[PDB]
């Protein structure tokens, strides 16, 4: 037994969390478009979504925002090996993230996994949509002031330094106001099988039909998930 | 966080990264590989390894591959020996990577494990690779005469597991395959190291005369 | 130091602790403790499990012990859940304790691990715990009654494998031993629990009318 | 499987240290001598002894001073589990300090796995050695404290704030010199199985004979692991 760490598990419920490494660099140079580019946006839901389709592992859903990709399982795959699962996920996600962007140049996902308790579910949501904000504000900030000949290091230490409402003043003297944003650059996006009222002619037939059908949604407007809306939508993902 | 259980979850030099290609027989079915060897599947392996050596950043002492495997040493630990890390960053730069060789339509993907080793088992750990390598070779030609005798799928992986080496290797030299000299790189595996970054596509057999010294230089 | 690396291994809650006697056989002999069961023994088990309930500073919710075995629930993770130093230090204590209870002369030792489970499963896990303490009460007295009547030691270990329970118990019946009326701390176990600290010497089974909600009041 | 740790592993060469835990509270009130106890001492290195006798394990030698004992394994135990080997040894210890110690109220060892390369052992032993002496230090600085009216929190403050030339001094204005105190205090006590030349009379026969027999032995006065005497000392016992 050299494979110390093959025989490791975990117990569901689980997230798989997905994190791209060093995007800021590896693809840079690229042409995307600063500081949001919604085709790379679109890439990641697509890949999210290439995952839950193609990679016969059954998660309930994702959800993405920036370069991060979190995956639920209730239903645990590689009957929960560790190394096995996280290998895996962030191999098929390097792999259709690449195919999605048709790279020349290869990236690479870490992943972890978080053990969770079923009710403990929503608030690790609550925190990942608080960290999505919190990238929202940053992604726009540091773009402000690159654009006022600030430099790298300069504006990284200049970030941490003040407070969100002031980054706000800052951001509006450069004729930025964030809450005419787009939802999805500060809350994220949900990948979900959904199933739906479909009522159609048979393609063969082609006799008028009922016969119900699944597919994969991106919901690119979703709810802020710690409010009035967002707890009945959370926990109806989750069931 | 304190959720996040396994990311501490650490390992010592030195230490073996192996990546395996996750059912590649499907997966990579469809782009029309010839049997049962395919030197272009191979050349995207080994030019796999190439490119992670080159630009990922971490520093493997070489690598070794055959069939849809790839064995990474490590003297110098990434990430701080941290397992998630290495494991998942390890195998998503390698399906990127291959993603991008075989210019892929739809998504594949490597598993990845840590192979603990003190630093006088290397050699073995090499060498049991190598073996393995070699029975991979057997039985794949084996299989694939086999078939093409009209075979059914499951009748020639029956007679596979029944008779012995010694009677495969005869099966197929009745047949006209001569194991002995089919191309070295399908018996044997490649070699991708620095001093640039070269593939060996003719090594020696591990354990033997030339093959002791080769493998100690690798090593340093 | 990062050599110590096992170290931060973790759990979460809600998890068991389920440690067990290595070897008592062997390391138990001499205090000629009578055959097939001495309550002498259980005492000694049920004090020890009350002991690191009282003594250890670690809150386990309950003890359940049988055999060489007691398991611990916690909800309150103790040394925020790192897994070797659970083990270690629970298993230390109970050896401790055991040895006190017993004034033992020579050494024994508990081995410990832990089960993680999620809330809606710590029912069935104890469940499953009484069927081995059932299983275990089982194949004891039978082990007993025949070593009683001549038999070798390995032959009657193969007489209990080879029949099944039903034979078993017929088998006892005849010979005037009745295993639905032997005492029921052999053949359920004991509880062991907070309100003060009580030994319950007379459990329901668990997933009984009366065990059902008995459990559920233990876990809360 | 809902045992996640039980496959978890270790390769040799590894080493297994064990500590009290809070044997100042749970031995307190016993009636020890103060600040050391050569009675514990004994307990401690008779323990690891007994340890190497009887446990069926095979180390090739313990390590012990204040209140930790250091095995070295070669042979893997119980195939490298390291619940099994954590849990094993630290109640293994607990009840054999238990029993030379006579004790009425139940103590508990801690137990980690040190993870090392051949080459790295006797640097591991260097460290614990580095250790024995500070303990040494800070347990005289201590009682010398305590014994000028000093408060427990207080004299803690303290120990960390000054240096062990400072703290000499203040050793010395006590009447304490630590340069005449036995060599075990500060450098601890290593544990052995010896083979040495053996001329005796046989027990039964009574015929004089050289049949050569086997020992465990404890040392006492070791030599500072990283001297001149000490790393050849060191490299027999690991070989």
């Amino acid at each position: 037994t050299r494979e110390i760490y093959a025989e490791m598990r975990c117990i569901p419920p689980v997230v798989l969390r997905a994190d791209g490494r060093n995007f800021k660099n590896t693809l840079s140079g690229l042409g995307f478009e600063k500081p949001y580019d919604k085709t790379f946006a679109r890439a990641m839901a697509d890949t999210a979504e290439l995952f839950i389709k193609k990679s016969g592992l059954s998660p309930l859903f994702a959800y993405t925002f920036s370069d991060e990709i979190s995956f639920l399982f209730t239903d645990l795959p590689f009957d929960g090996r560790v190394e096995k699962i996280d290998s895996v996920v962030a191999s098929f996600l390097g792999s259709a993230l690449t195919i999605k962007l048709r790279l020349e140049e290869p990236i690479a996902f870490d992943s972890r996994l978080v053990a969770l308790q079923k009710e403990e579910i929503p608030e690790y949501f609550h925190r990942r949509q608080l960290e999505a904000w919190r990238n929202f504000v940053a992604s726009w900030g540091y773009y402000a002031l690159r654009n006022e000949g600030m430099g790298r290091n300069e504006a990284a230490k200049y970030l941490k330094r003040k407070k969100e409402s002031e980054i706000h003043e800052m951001l509006f003297e450069r004729g930025i106001n964030l809450a005419t944003l787009p939802s999805w650059q500060r809350r994220g996006v949900i990948i979900s099988k959904e199933a739906r009222e479909i009522q159609g002619f048979n393609p063969v037939s082609g006799k008028e039909e009922k016969s119900l059908r699944r597919k994969i949604t991106q919901n690119w407007e979703i709810p802020k998930f710690k409010s009035e809306k967002g707890i009945p939508f959370l926990e109806k993902l989750i069931n």
